[PDB]
């Protein structure tokens, strides 16, 4: 008979309890009402399963050898060109892509383990497109190029730009067309320090938890005061830029 195996991406696979004369195991799965089946030379639920959508599109589920990652793919009805691809990685983050008629990615949604998202849409053949970061309580909007994602918040004459490089490194800059506010970025602590009239006014920390905090300086412009406050809505980023 068969045993159920829990998979990344909210799926389950049934793997036969014993192998066949070829040494191989039967795999069955039901993914959103589609029955998928396959054969594997491993006994743990890893391998490849296949099926079709009601509209004849091919479907393939690939489970990595150690069960750490799953890939759910949809293809044209001949199986030749990708239509969509969802990869759930071992941290349980996911990347969901759609492809055009030439197999070129046209949309990429990244859902981080913490549930925040990067939404890349209207992606063109040069890897440029529109970009949105979806945080807890607010969204940041901007653009994508092959070099970086740039998300922009404007307040008065001040523009705050959060860059995410192609490698994933974050850097933040502030530009004031009136030259009252300036800011310096510390990559080590992911902190933007804003200065007005040669005194520090606030630190904006872009945390590894994908939040932003703001903390004011004392009127002396040198010591932090109080404690950092987590931003919960876009209005509060704008307030920090006033």
């Amino acid at each position: 008979n068969s045993v159920s195996v829990d998979l990344p991406g909210s799926m389950k696979v049934l793997v036969s309890k014993s192998s066949n004369a070829d040494g191989k195991y039967d795999l069955i799965a039901t993914v959103d009402a589609l029955e998928l089946s396959g054969t594997s030379d491993k006994n743990n639920g890893s391998g490849v399963l296949e099926g079709v959508k009601a509209d004849a599109s091919k479907v393939k589920l690939t489970i990595s050898d150690d069960l750490g990652q799953t890939t759910l793919e949809v293809f044209k009805s001949d199986g030749s060109t990708l239509v969509s691809k969802k990869v759930t990685s071992k941290d349980k983050s996911s990347t969901e892509e759609k492809f055009n008629e030439k197999g070129e990615v046209s949309e990429k949604i990244i859902t981080r383990a913490d549930g925040t998202r990067l939404e890349y849409t209207g992606i063109k053949s040069d890897g440029s497109g529109k970009a949105k970061e979806v945080l807890k309580g607010y969204v940041l909007e901007g653009t994508l190029t092959a070099e970086k994602t740039t998300l922009v918040v404007k307040e008065g004459t001040v523009t705050l730009s959060k860059n995410i490089s192609k490698s994933g490194a974050v850097s933040v800059e502030l530009n004031d067309t009136d030259t009252k506010k300036t800011a310096a970025w510390n990559s080590g602590t992911s902190t933007l320090t804003i200065t007005v009239n040669s005194k520090k006014t606030k630190d904006l920390v872009f945390t590894s938890s994908n939040t932003i905090t703001v903390q004011q300086y004392d009127s002396n412009g040198t010591s932090l005061e109080g404690s950092a406050v987590e931003i919960t809505k876009l209005d509060e980023i704008k307030n920090a830029l006033k």
